[PDB]
């Protein structure tokens, strides 16, 4: 099978990468970073997010694996000590796969993006006012610092810091959280996080300024003359190679409660 | 068809009830409060919750309808002015039905209950400490005022006041929120609301005191010698007669944003 | 000087108490639990709160000291290893004193209480609705689980779990936090914690039910036919014997950040 | 007396300004925008904030007055209908004055600023990590979107949207709130708002990046090679001309509860 390995670039991750390549050399496995069917990320969740976006046009043909050489990650959830066992079981194939939902972001001026964690919209220069439209009905006029739309696996990241709920990634949904909303006699927002099912479309529309900072995972670019930002659960999914059982709620416990 | 009408009991709801019965008398419709196939609640969401529990053993054979004679409700979402149109379309049948998920609560000392809004566990006398177990793995030791497990349609009720997310009721899930959790060098909880899919089981287990106040919707009873409280999405669903399109997110907007 | 020592009652605290009494026996110090001028609490913050209330009628004549035989406390902030040094410096006198503000609670049916942490008002049986009146002007009609009025040193306790601010105890103020307030088309509360200076009077007044559960620190009693609950910063203060410098913000850091 | 009037610049505020100048022309009152002793702001709270900063070097010699030609403001709290009565009572003098505390911000690379609402520190490009030091002791390493330090009268503004407490402006304090803090196995922050008395110094210190966006009220500038940001309650105060009794808590009620 064709495989590739990305590295955070520090000494630990690079040497683990070279060792796994050597281990793969003892099997019917070909290193190919153009059309791999297995993508191994060695580093942290940030390294994994970059590997996902490096290959987001071949998502249906790739099984992803994350190894954490630092603290436990939610995508980088296997320890370096297990790398030799990962080489053997990856080479045999026949492992199971698990799929997590993704967020589709459409920016009309169109450009479309996939997020594994979230997409956010923030004020560029000055106040941030957007009309929030849900399935073509005007829901609220938001004024504040910004808005965050999270995938299920993204709920443990930015979403969590904004008061959002943690959602098991088997649920096909997206979650919208507020950043420092104003509420007074003029403006009124819902306050609570909002959780949307598949096929629901949330549209952000400018009121005055048409320039915002729009993020998709780690990528953050200033977008000019934007007329609309549309969010919906993607029809595409990210696929993980299933090594063993590491339940989502145990990863939550190990990351935030104790380990 | 067999039908029954429950009333909040004030002048407005009682006379609307008598008028609808008279209107139903002009059709092939029989008043039966033992085995109705249509249950109409006239009052508020509290009146509707009582109608649901009056007939929770025949849920699969009943279509519920709520009329609000006060402010707009989330279950009582039709106005008294539409009552004559409701009589005509209910008598013809062939209306569509919509189903919302329910929460199954099991109390072991077993007793099982269904909630349309939520079930909560609170301290009876003294401090509240419970071990939270998710799918048989210990997740956290909670110390504080209590815990709330909400259905999707319950998310706009107690859940909302506790910081929970609002979830569209097409999502088959339950949501767990904390009430005033202690977090210091001794105890540690997740803080965030937790959203669980079907077939996930959340178990609350006593640490010292075995007496708690357990609520299911409006019913709140003191339960002695409790050994466990188990939550999971019910296999049963409540069925609403679908009169017209009143989207969930519009009901959210009308109730909390403006109307 | 007259002194007394209270104990949590476990083996550790009792034997530390007996050892300190023996150490005090080597000085001009008399054990008196009727009119002590020095009150030493050995246990935790709960033990200290009970010592404060045991002697709250002689607050102006007592310097309090707390020793924690378990985890660090905010009132019980000296370690057992320092007990022999505490005996020597307490016997000499001439130590400095520090004073923390207290909360005066008046319950009219009058009865008055002093709180070192907080006083709370909760629903007894059924819904909790109270009118909140600030300096005789109606501020809000609160509906929800209850309200909490905290001293500065209480802000790290119940107040913290309810989202309240942590206030340095040199500030003469009280802080009001909400417990699970309802906000919809009917009811409207401020949401935010409220911080009041001296001489401001916050009055809670019943709307329907006149029975509530009222707490003052660890004491919680059901109060019948209550017509009003009045909160204001007390003119009385608790006095601590100042052993050395242990800044409030360092106690916050050691308790909640790391130690 | 020397007076000046600033205007939001819309038709309503400009014509009200010209009418008040005409009214002042009937008294011993001289228009001077260089050394006024009375500064009248006509517009909203934003207009008032700009008037404060236009004259922040003569604060001890100026009494400020705010008139709101739109919705009620917290500084612009008098209605246009009262303008003719304001002219008469301002011309006589002998009115009372009320003083609100201010926040002193020191930026070391030094530059010092006064805030009437708040000062905030946010990430410029990339992640935001700062060490928080309280009275020279390291309190926490904050990672997240930013931090906000509010005056008492600022607590109803940005501070409120970030979960901060509302503080009566007679309290000489400042309040620190977090913006989307990360909390996991790596980082740990207090979470709660922090309220500091006079003479307490809160210092923000860079960890990696030394470039941040620093705001003081409406002014927001990018500051390069910053080594420290120091916050403390200013020794200076803003003085308002006291027209009549409009209590702070009533302004809170009228702005956020109902009016
Ligand atoms: N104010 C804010 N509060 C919270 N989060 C904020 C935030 N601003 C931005 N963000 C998040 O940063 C992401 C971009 O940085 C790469 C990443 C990531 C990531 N993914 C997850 C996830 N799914 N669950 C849990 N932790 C996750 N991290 C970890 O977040 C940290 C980096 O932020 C590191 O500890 C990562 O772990 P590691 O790389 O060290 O292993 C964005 O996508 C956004 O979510
Ligand atoms: N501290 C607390 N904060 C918030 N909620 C609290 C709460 N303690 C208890 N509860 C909720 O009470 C329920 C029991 O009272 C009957 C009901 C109901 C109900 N259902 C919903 C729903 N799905 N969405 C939105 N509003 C709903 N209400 C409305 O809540 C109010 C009554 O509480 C009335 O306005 C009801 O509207 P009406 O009857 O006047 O039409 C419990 O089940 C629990 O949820
Ligand atoms: N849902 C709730 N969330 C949070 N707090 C809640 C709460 N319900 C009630 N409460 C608080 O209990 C108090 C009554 O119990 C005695 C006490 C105390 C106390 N004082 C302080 C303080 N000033 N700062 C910080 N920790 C403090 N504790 C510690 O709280 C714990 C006991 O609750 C123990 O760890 C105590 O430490 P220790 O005894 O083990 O040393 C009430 O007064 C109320 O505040
Ligand atoms: N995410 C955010 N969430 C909340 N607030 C945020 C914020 N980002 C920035 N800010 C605040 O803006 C200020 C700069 O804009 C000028 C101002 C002001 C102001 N002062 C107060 C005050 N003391 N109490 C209550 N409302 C106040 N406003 C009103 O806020 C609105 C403008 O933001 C207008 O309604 C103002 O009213 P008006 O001008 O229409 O009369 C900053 O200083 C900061 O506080």
């Amino acid at each position: 099978m064709k495989y590739m390995i990305t590295s955070k670039g520090d000494e630990k991750s690079d040497l683990l990468r070279l060792n796994m390549i050597a281990g793969f050399g003892e099997y019917d496995m070909e290193y190919d970073d153009v059309e791999p069917e297995i993508v191994i990320s060695i580093g942290g969740d940030g390294t994994f997010l970059s590997a996902f976006h490096q290959y987001e046009e071949r998502l249906d043909e790739i099984a992803f694996i994350g190894i954490h050489t630092g603290h436990l990650g939610f995508y980088a959830d296997w320890r370096p000590a297990e790398a030799d066992k990962l080489v053997k079981l990856l080479a045999k194939g026949e492992y199971q796969k698990v799929s997590y939902p993704l967020l589709k972001t459409t920016v009309k001026y169109e450009a479309t993006y996939l997020a594994l964690n979230e997409s956010t919209v923030k004020s560029s220069g000055g106040p941030f006012v957007v009309d929030v439209v849900i399935n073509d009905i005007h829901f609220e006029r938001f004024r504040g610092d910004g808005l965050c739309m999270s995938t299920p696996s993204g709920t443990t990241a930015y979403n969590k810091s904004l008061g959002g709920a943690l959602m098991h990634p088997s649920i096909e949904a997206m979650q919208l959280t507020e950043m420092a909303s104003i509420n007074n006699r003029v403006y009124r927002t819902i306050g609570s996080p909002l959780v949307f099912p598949k096929h629901h479309v949330v549209s952000l529309q400018p009121v005055n300024d048409k320039d915002f900072q729009i993020s998709v995972d780690h990528l953050s670019i200033l977008h000019r003359d934007v007329q609309e930002i549309r969010y919906e659960v993607s029809a595409k999914k990210i696929h993980f190679a299933r090594f063993r059982s590491f339940p989502f709620w145990r990863r939550v416990h190990d990351s935030f409660i104790e380990d």
